[PDB]
DNA sequence: AAGACGTGGAC
DNA sequence: GTCCAGTCT
């Protein structure tokens, strides 16, 4: 039915045409691969690329990542997003390094045993790095091959993601599998982009069905996102007479796990009241009055946010989770933008 | 299944 | 404003 091995030579010559010298392509190496393709997710490559090199950098091999402090490793992942990401691949390295003494597993049903390596993943490292025939289907290849077989699913159903990859098993390139999968990729990242595809341009323009009907820009189909709850929150900037700086560590699960922050309490309505509150109980603090006000997004919520300056005096120890940061170390804590946006607008307020 | 889970570009 | 650049529960 469908020219398979036509549409795969179309494919591949386009690809080697056109291939971008992204920093991950410069070898197939299990272990940069995988670090690049879990960065990527939900993340755009121009974005990233600046991520992956410090991170290579720092953790040049699997055992280098594996033997790091989980806090060193945050650092570098620091505003990148979606940080349960970084702390499953410090866990699935660590599982390769114990387990599997330190070579990345080419056996899919092995490979995805790790942490945070969902169907994507498994295709796209196994594939690229060890020529394993598994699809790698992400959105932006369900956006291409809901137009060149003008699939109408929903591509939010995981079920429409599992059409998708038995579509790739019949029209792969077996003989070049990595290849195949990541020109797909490419192919959704250059031509066959999510507005106003260069169709034109596209080197699979004849094996396309909605370029035939003219609906190119109709799909592919995925239903309207639930609007995001509105979150009040309510920060202190509190300082002692030496410069120093107190801050937190978020409990390991849930939003930004494990990154520091200055305290807060979701005021849902009295701010000062309810931080000076809070501060005793885990510190004698008066706090005065704010600064500033600024929104921050997440995927699901917004963060109202509201800086309250303060002053600090030791009344006692600084028990866990808090720790005395002077100012000069600050710079070493893991921060989420929104906490590194209000320390910006208290450090500017102060002169 | 659906929500949780960050951040930044392009439209 | 919208859409988008996968995995866990
Ligand atoms: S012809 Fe147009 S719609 Fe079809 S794959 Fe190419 S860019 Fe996408
Ligand atoms: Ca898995
Ligand atoms: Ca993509
Ligand atoms: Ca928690």
């Amino acid at each position: 039915r469908f020219p398979a091995r036509e549409f795969q030579r179309d494919l591949l010559d386009w690809f080697a045409r056109e291939r971008r010298d992204l920093p991950w392509r410069k070898d197939r190496d299990p272990y940069k691969v995988w670090v690049s393709e879990v960065m990527l997710q939900q993340t755009r490559v121009e974005t990233v690329i600046p991520y992956f090199e410090q991170f290579i950098d720092r953790f040049p091999t699997l055992e280098a990542l594996a033997d790091a402090d989980e806090d060193e490793v945050l650092k570098a992942w620091e505003g990148l997003g979606y940080y349960s990401r970084v702390r499953n691949l410090h866990a699935a390295v660590k599982e390769v390094k114990t387990r599997y003494g330190g070579k990345v597993p080419d056996d899919p049903d092995e490979f995805s045993r790790l942490k945070g390596v969902g169907p994507y993943t498994v295709g796209a490292v196994l594939s690229l790095a060890y020529g394993v025939p598994e699809p790698a289907v992400d959105g932006s290849v369900m956006r291409v091959l809901s137009r060149l077989f003008l699939v109408t699913d929903d591509i939010a159903k995981p079920s429409t993601r599992k059409r998708f990859e038995q579509i790739v098993r019949e029209i792969m390139a077996y003989e070049n599998p990595g290849a195949f999968n990541e020109a797909l990729i490419e192919l959704g990242a250059l031509v066959c982009t999510p507005r106003r595809p260069s169709c034109l341009l596209c080197p699979v323009q004849a094996y396309c069905q909605a370029f035939a009907e003219g609906v190119a820009e109709e799909l592919p189909v995925k239903m309207k996102k639930t609007a995001v709850k509105q979150v009040p929150l309510a920060v202190a900037v509190l300082a002692d007479d030496e410069g120093r700086v107190l801050i937190r560590k978020r409990d390991s699960t849930g939003l930004l796990a494990n990154l520091w922050e200055f305290p807060s309490c979701e005021t849902d309505a009295d701010g000062k009241e309810k931080l000076e509150q809070m501060v005793g109980e885990q510190l004698q603090v008066e706090l005065t009055e704010p600064i500033v006000s600024f929104e921050h997004a997440f995927s699901h919520l917004v963060w109202q946010l509201t800086v309250f300056p303060g002053r600090l005096v030791h009344g006692g120890p600084v028990e866990e989770p808090y720790r005395l940061a002077p100012e000069d170390e600050l710079k070493a804590y893991a921060f989420p933008v929104s906490h590194q946006r209000v320390w910006r607008e208290y450090k500017e307020w102060a002169s």
